[PDB]
């Protein structure tokens, strides 16, 4: 599963395995 929360990435893997980086700044 992809939760989401104020999580930062920089790369698709950055989050939990079936989030990406979401295009603002945080996972989505």
């Amino acid at each position: 599963g992809c939760p989401r929360l104020l999580m930062r990435c920089k790369q698709d893997s950055d989050c939990l395995a079936g989030c990406v980086c979401g295009p603002n700044g945080f996972c989505g």
